[PDB]
DNA sequence: AGCT
DNA sequence: AGCT
DNA sequence: AGCT
DNA sequence: AGCT
């Protein structure tokens, strides 16, 4: 199956698979059972920002999720991604709903990756920035229920015409180009991802969450991965 | 056929298809017969730099080609690319040889494109920078004789084991992601490309040249486009 | 006197010094009497965006001023800045009021300048981006009535405690670092500036405007340059 | 006195002030006695690269120093710079010689700093890149013996016409603009610095080293700070 | 830019 | 490299 | 682009 | 929120 590294914004506690009993952010290394979590004060109907960073010096994957004028949540985990991911990856956003639901609306997404060669000390870099999504966004691979262009946003999961989120939905968007995320012959490598999101639910319990993820290039939504599996994992192992 | 906009670095005068009688840089709009040329003092065996710029305000495609401590060649042409290219494109480098030959070696390639929306005044951007090419460069589409990784360079046309360039060769490299090069609903848009190149010919007269090009996403090398057609055009019309 | 190149967003027609009879954008080369103008449909109380671009290949100074979901105004003028400005400059924003008034509020300002050496083909670059201004913004030189930090904005001209703009006010903000805007030994050079602005007038007719300008490093507000002189020029010559 | 945070490339063991008995890289927090060091295989006469990184999420200052095709040295130290530096700083390079000497030649210097506001989630950024230094580099403050333009390089300490380094020399270069390095109201902040250097000595023991530093804006070379104090500290406390 |  |  |  |  696929190889996944992800930062999850998990709106729904699935205590049966080791979620904490509160909405949380997590670092997922090849499992939906986060290697590290932090409590997250998700604000229903508010636009939030997620920031994810990693470099090959510290080998610490860190995320910050925040809303304007509120305290941020942060989670960090030490991991050598050279030992986890393939050298070449795709990067993407994923989201799901299950019995309970929410909008999984992405208003912006940026990514930057850099590799400096040990042999020449010259740098290879990729950067993309989406502040608006068009109805035909040819540099995004849309999987499952994901759609673009509705008010210039990326709707990862199904929403009705009047903005009501639907249950049992999963969708993802991957950047078209493969990304060279590590190289043994690189002296320094880094990436950063940022996205803005709007999670809104009429349900007393919103579900299930949004994730930024890094995968094998040919990654697809695993069969059955609605709800707690966030469109990333084939099972809850 | 494909739709091509290109900046040619033409090392071989084909006077029978309207080339000037000297090595030259040109702007090619849907024809190998340049809309505009400038004289180019190509320096056999020296690393040079090409810089290509366009924005939606001036709608003037401009190029500068130079070698360190020499005077540059510059060519400009007014063209509304909204009336020539599809909205979504790929960008690439092309080169060819014919009965005369040369190395068509690319040492670096960078590209930046930006679109600012009329409705939100927010910007979408893409940037890539290759200062080294690997043996398996998954974010490049290699066509024809193009190879990567030989001394960390992109060799657009065939070079033998003994290092000598081959005749009748054509090759191209395209960036994997489609590029949104214009949008009627963009208030301002721009792109810039830069590459560094090394053209070496032992065989007296070098041929045929290198081009930076913008094409339909599904562009392929036209069959028989060796020599004066520079891997870009199916004929000399 | 100082040496000024500016893009004016002129909200008040001064027909006695050669303004057109409508609010307009202009290119000012060493005179308040614009070398080129375009009609500008200024929208009282709306946030707008100005984009200014120049490169050493085309030597065409261009500006686009627009509001979301409205048609832009654009103005261009061919000028070799090597023959007008000193090699080293400061860049700034200026605004004024006179017997008529307006808020001259700056919400964001970004600037990028690049110089590529003819001898090495290596690039020197400067970039700054202000999306918020603090009460003590040590990388800005504030002149005249300019203040920062009020709602995170840069107020170029005086606004009273009750929020109403004052007449006969002039103020400017310059970036602290000198900028190398041209070099004879540069093979390619460029700059771009962007700012967002909010011009509000209760007093019927708004005056006088905002300008982006480039000056000698030691530029100061010319004494008496309120009203039609836009904080840039000592007289209307 | 001044407040200094520095990354030292220390070529000369001063065991009397707690240097290790080998050339080393160090993190200096308000003292020449490094809070952390790593062994450094300095290569006399070779061009090296230094990379320094910090962000407000991890609050870990890290450096990597390397030469092409050799193993890098890395040093990291956990420090909350909000508790060390003033909010506004200058950034610079410093170097010294004493009884023993070396060239302290800087071939390139880049710096990037970003602050994201907790209230708006908008970013303020500064970036500069010097790949060549001119004889009159108006955006650098040169202190002590530092000179620019000799072969397009920054010579931090004194060198003769034939390239022979001089003893008892100290010099620094600071970027002209103040830098907003931390803000309590910033949700995420980062900086990165890179420079390339050429340390060459005819002496069996080269001395004394190069440092990247962050200081109070009005920082000057302390009296007597040649040799082991690297132009940064007034004493060896 | 619109009213006298 | 000097000083104990 | 230079030699016959 | 259900299941023990
Ligand atoms: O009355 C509303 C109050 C809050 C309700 C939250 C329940 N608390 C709770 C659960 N229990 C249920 C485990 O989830 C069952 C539903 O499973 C389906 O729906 C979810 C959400 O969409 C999805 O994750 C699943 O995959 C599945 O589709 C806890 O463990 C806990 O805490
Ligand atoms: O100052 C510049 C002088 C350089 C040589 C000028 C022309 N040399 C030349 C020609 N010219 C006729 C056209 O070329 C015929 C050969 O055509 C094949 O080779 C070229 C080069 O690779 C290619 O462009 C064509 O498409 C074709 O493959 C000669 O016959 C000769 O010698
Ligand atoms: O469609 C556009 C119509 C807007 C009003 C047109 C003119 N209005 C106007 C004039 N015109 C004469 C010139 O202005 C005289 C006042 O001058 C002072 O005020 C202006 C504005 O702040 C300033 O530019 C000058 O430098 C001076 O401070 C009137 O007299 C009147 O009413
Ligand atoms: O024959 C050469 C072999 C290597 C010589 C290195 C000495 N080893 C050593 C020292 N001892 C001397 C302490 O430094 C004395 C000189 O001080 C002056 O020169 C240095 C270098 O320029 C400078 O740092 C000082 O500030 C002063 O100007 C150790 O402690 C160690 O190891
Ligand atoms: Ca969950
Ligand atoms: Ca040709
Ligand atoms: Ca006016
Ligand atoms: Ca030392
Ligand atoms: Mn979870
Ligand atoms: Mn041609
Ligand atoms: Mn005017
Ligand atoms: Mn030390």
């Amino acid at each position: 199956a696929d190889t996944i590294v992800a930062v999850e914004l998990d709106t729904y506690p699935n205590t049966d698979i080791g979620d904490p009993s509160y909405p949380h952010i997590g670092i997922d290394i090849k499992s939906v059972r986060s290697k590290k979590t932090a409590k997250w004060n998700m604000q229903n109907g508010k636009v939030g920002t997620a920031h994810i960073i990693y470099n090959s010096v510290d080998k610490r994957l860190s995320a910050v999720v925040s809303y304007p004028n509120a305290d941020s949540a942060t989670v960090s985990y030490d991991v050598d991604l050279d030992n986890v991911l393939p050298e070449w990856v795709r990067v993407g956003l994923s989201a799901s709903t299950g019995l309970y639901k929410e909008t999984n609306t992405i208003l912006s997404w940026s990514f930057t990756s850099k590799l400096k060669s040990n042999s020449t000390h010259e740098t290879n870099a990729l950067h993309f920035m989406f502040n608006q999504f068009s109805k035909d966004q040819k540099d995004l691979i849309l999987q499952g229920d994901a759609t673009t262009g509705t008010d210039g946003n990326l709707e990862l999961t199904r929403v009705s015409s009047n903005g009501s989120p639907q249950g049992s939905s999963v969708g993802r968007a991957l950047f078209y180009a493969p990304v060279h995320i590590w190289e043994s012959s690189a002296v320094v490598a880094s990436f950063e991802a940022t996205f803005t999101f709007l999670i809104k639910s009429p349900d007393s319990h919103p579900a299930d969450g949004i994730a930024f993820f890094i995968s094998n290039i040919d990654s697809s939504i695993p069969s059955g991965s609605t709800g707690r599996l966030l469109g990333l994992f084939p099972d809850a192992n």
